[PDB]
């Protein structure tokens, strides 16, 4: 399709492209003639944008003298772009941390995945008194130390003691063993068993961030956010949508008619070669996908360089 | 006793106490003549009643012609009365049944000793939405399903995570401990506390039954009645009635002077070797102790049957 | 003034309306009910509703929908019937601070709860830090690898913080410098600069800005909530996004006690369609914050008055309780 254009007709394509993401409207044959270095008259422009329509890299909607990109169009706006170009030990903070840098640098919706924890060994347990009527709770595992908890103690019970049986009882087992009810030494001892339900708490496979980032969109109807919402429950569908390393859909290339409206970037982060999570960033379609991949990469990167720091 | 006796003097024993079982009153020499088989002169038995009363079998009431028998007397009626011969899950209600089975049968006052709380373990909890309206609150130990109990509910929750919350805090705990207020962590919540009402809801460690059938029979006084009642809160009185297996105490041989016009059949139910409980059977010592030990074993032969194939 | 039966055709209507979201007909009212009179009756009384300005006729529908008038008339009835029952709501009393001692953790449980019962958006004042003083500063270390840094407020114990270190310093030693520099005083104070020397190294620069995290006014949850409810618009959420944040805006809703301002009472037209419960969560007397309920105006208004009543006294035991 692309080889079928001069490099006019190119510069002409970037440029509408390029001013429907700035001002979302549609761009005219003089528009672009306005903002744009291109040395030719209007009349070409006009010619060049008939090519363009009929090659299927524009539109015209309604009745507007202006032409909007389609997916087509927009993906090779995305393409050309590609081609010019703290100590924090607490997981569940650090990725809540990126979640929400990522959603608003982007104005788009986030949503991480959170280590699996089938498989996640208890290395140690610790309740730290602080003072007569405070403790602090936690876990160690290969991610750092998790499920930090400060404590309102009402009485002065055997800490030390308790201490010792959380970890004779939990260290060497995993997070998701206690999850399933597996953990039955029946024995008795009431402080035991609340911390116990702390780290047997259900917690949501993936953390999300920026829902009201779509909701100031002029892009998207309520309509969009609705189906966006209910889609994302198919883990399926989020499983398909990650490819070899970062990738985008958009618009029509996600495979959901009710999707149409959104450009989807997905990829990993990873602890050395071992995937440990996946993240996806949902945005409007009519997005600056340069800084969003930029920011996307800076931020699987930043994961990936804490997750392979743990060690 | 065992030869002081004669054949002939042996059945008019038999006789005089089968008869005062019957119609309660002092039994002549002319009455034990009508109501048996024996062939000789009124004047005969009058004499072996001579004997009988000598030897403490039989005494005189007041200034009748005829005779009552001494606690001596309805021991050896006993003796020779000897010689001659549904799915439920839950174990409070099989034994509230056998409660008042044996009760109504025997016209007697009954009272079975729950299986220990202080042993028994919480094996699971359970939290069952019905409907929208209501859920289903239950615990299982190794005896069943108990503490069945209908909750309304107005809005939805996830109640299969405050199920699994309910196991971490309460399973391997005893009901005992509920009961006790030992678990602190059930007053964290109004919900906790409403588990904790039902669990520990205020309960005897006695079933009891059939207290209108001791003042249906008028060998009884108030009195008497009072006594009883007194006594049976002496957890240690209770525990040295009960022999080797199903066992009588008529009359003095009870030990308490205030309880000298009863009897009192005691055994208990067991699952497998293992003995759970202990069943007490209060009558007027005036009772018809054949057909009460024939109920009495029946009953404990079915809660021994119940409570066996909880295993 | 209206007839008792009057009032019962009324509050019949306004309830059918919550439930179902369709304008009311006399044959509905009748059918929904055991109101004992007849059909032409009911349609007299609906006459007598719509000129006293309890409700309104849609297009041209048989069927009658309620004003804010006809709102606040249900409001009040249901609010003077809960004061002869109980409440027995078996899922708001699942809440507990528990043994939970950190304050933004309990906010944070109260929210989402609260958001989750009524189907609606919760904003949660958090306590102004212009006067939250530090008590304490705590520096532990679990191992050679890790340290768990944190303060203690009036409060209870925040910004709770796992650090990773992977060159010993004298741990001791920079706790007790910590609180030289911070204890008697207040979160404000560091987050507006005010103490120069957090700056003097690597560690303490480190601590300013755990300190000094960002940390919104107000905790939000719900948001997706008043997205799923149908009779709302994306222009009627977009407008609720952009006027919550006028703080002055917020204060002017909140009343004496626990209120709800219903469409024209919110005080601004672009908020018309919504209902918010306001009021206070105290330790003793003192007022700590505010708590916001937007909804739909078209909600059940008894669950919602109930469930956030019960919040807010938890609330008001934890913070009051942590003396």
């Amino acid at each position: 399709a692309l080889k079928k254009l001069n490099d006019r007709q190119r510069k002409v394509l970037y440029c509408i492209v390029r001013e429907y993401i700035e001002n979302k409207k549609p761009v005219s044959s003089q528009r672009v003639l306005e903002v744009s270095n291109i040395e030719f008259s209007s009349a070409t422009i006009r010619n060049d944008m008939k090519k363009l329509e009929y090659l299927g890299y524009i539109y015209q909607p309604h009745t507007s003298a202006g032409r909007i990109p389609t997916d087509k169009g927009l993906r090779f706006y995305y393409e050309e772009m590609l081609k010019i170009s703290m100590p924090l030990a607490d997981p569940e903070k650090v990725l809540f941390l990126a979640g929400n840098l990522l959603a608003r640098l982007t104005e788009g919706y986030v949503l991480i995945e959170r280590p699996n924890t089938r498989d996640l060994k208890i290395l140690r347990v610790m309740l730290i008194p602080v003072s007569e009527d405070y403790l602090i709770f936690s876990i160690l595992t290969e991610f750092g130390v998790s499920k930090v908890t400060p404590i309102k103690t009402q009485e002065r019970l055997n800490w030390e003691e308790i201490e010792r049986q959380l970890n004779f009882l939990l260290r060497g087992r995993t997070v998701g063993e206690v999850l399933m009810g597996k953990i039955e030494s029946l024995k008795g001892s009431g402080f035991l068993r609340l911390i116990e339900s702390l780290i047997g708490e259900t917690v949501e496979r993936y953390l999300d961030a920026g829902l009201e980032n779509l909701l100031k969109d002029e892009t998207l109807t309520l309509e969009d956010i609705r189906n966006l919402l209910e889609e994302v429950k198919d883990q399926k569908f989020l499983e398909s949508l990650v490819g070899e390393g970062i990738t985008v859909r958009i618009g029509r290339e996600i495979g959901r008619k009710k999707l149409e409206k959104f450009a989807v970037f997905s990829g990993k982060y990873f602890k050395g070669e071992s995937p440990i999570g996946s993240v996806y960033l949902f945005t409007s379609k009519v997005t600056k996908y340069d800084r969003n991949h930029r920011v996307f990469e800076y931020i699987l990167n930043r994961l990936s360089e804490y997750f392979t720091s743990t060690s």
